[PDB]
């Protein structure tokens, strides 16, 4: 089920971490969320669940992207992050 998360950055972060991309042995290649920060941007918001699958970052699909290209989607300039993902 796919699912919408507005987050306000605090510090230059989301309060979660990535595993996975086309260049690892994740489940599809694809992008998944491996830690969320206690206090942090995603823990505040509440949908995010450890595991699941990171879709869309600002309009910006994450299909195909290595690992390093999906972390630098995550630590862009924009004060919001806009994400898609599945839950996983």
């Amino acid at each position: 089920e796919i699912y919408f998360v507005e987050l306000v950055k605090e510090d230059g972060t989301l309060g979660f971490s990535v595993t996975g991309g086309i260049n690892t042995s994740v489940p599809h290649g694809g992008i998944y969320v491996k830690s969320i920060i206690p206090g942090g941007p995603a823990a505040k918001e509440g949908q995010i669940l450890q595991g699941d699958r990171l879709l869309q970052v600002d309009g910006v699909s994450l299909c195909g992207l290595t690992h390093k290209q999906a972390v630098q989607c995550l630590k862009g300039p924009g004060q919001v992050a806009r994400l898609v993902l599945e839950r996983r």
